[PDB]
């Protein structure tokens, strides 16, 4: 159906952008709003309300640019805003070598049902935060399964 | 009115982005649609349909990124698409040292009433193409006045 084709197109756009950033070890933080509304965090960023594309996602996260500092938040199949604030987790159970990008992803996942994708700037490793937990060292197959499950 | 305030915000966003890119010698090609519809050219690019911001305009044009090659086309207060094709002018009044961005800008200006801004990656100079003419080496003040008058 139209809705299904649109969801698959967005999943493909995300995975392509994530693959590009993982290869180049470009740090990234991408939160997908679900049932819990995140308007209050969207409002902290730069409004975009833009169509999703792998190209736009990549251009947002390029290091040392206006938009790369903070989270992209997606809502209703669009990029709602970039450079958004997310709350930092105080969980003592996050791997100690990880920094604020991952703690922000876990933090928003503690108070929403959202799914957040993180690319490490140190390793290019890809992880997902959901329900207060961080799922690390994901393959492409694993991230896709997570997006389809979501 | 709200229409006039939105226009002023878009002009402020455009001028801030152009000023930033000029200082850094970031090549840019930005066409503002007017009364002649540019749908045929918009459809050649990557759709964004995004709210304008100086930050997004800058991020689009960062060298060696997916979106930087080709024109950004704006429709009113939105970035409609990036990496768009524009036709190349054959006018003999284009300085011979100028490259394809300037020739594309004059080209679209010959078949539309649009206003196109170009930042040279060679010199950082700012120019505008309108009605088949290229006006070069604009001050910040002159550009803003041209946009306000448009
Ligand atoms: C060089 C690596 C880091 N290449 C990848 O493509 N990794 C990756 C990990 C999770 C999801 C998608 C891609
Ligand atoms: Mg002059």
């Amino acid at each position: 159906t139209p809705v299904e084709e649109a969801q698959q197109k967005t999943i493909e756009a995300i995975t392509k952008a994530i693959n590009y950033m993982a290869k180049r070890r470009i740090g990234a933080l991408l939160t997908i709003e679900r049932d819990t509304g995140m308007g209050d965090y969207i409002e902290t960023g730069i409004p975009l309300n833009a169509k999703v594309s792998s190209e736009l996602l990549i251009n947002i996260f390029i290091p040392n640019t206006p938009l790369h500092d903070g989270a992209v938040i997606m809502k209703n199949n669009e990029i709602a805003a970039a450079a958004c604030y997310l709350p930092l987790s105080e969980s003592p159970f996050i791997s100690k070598e990880l920094g604020t990008r991952h703690r922000a992803a876990v933090g928003i996942s503690e108070v929403t049902d959202s799914l957040t994708i993180i690319v490490s700037e140190e390793t290019g490793g890809v992880s997902v935060a959901k329900n207060g937990d961080l799922h690390r060292e994901l393959t492409e197959e694993a991230l896709k399964e997570m997006l389809e499950a979501e």
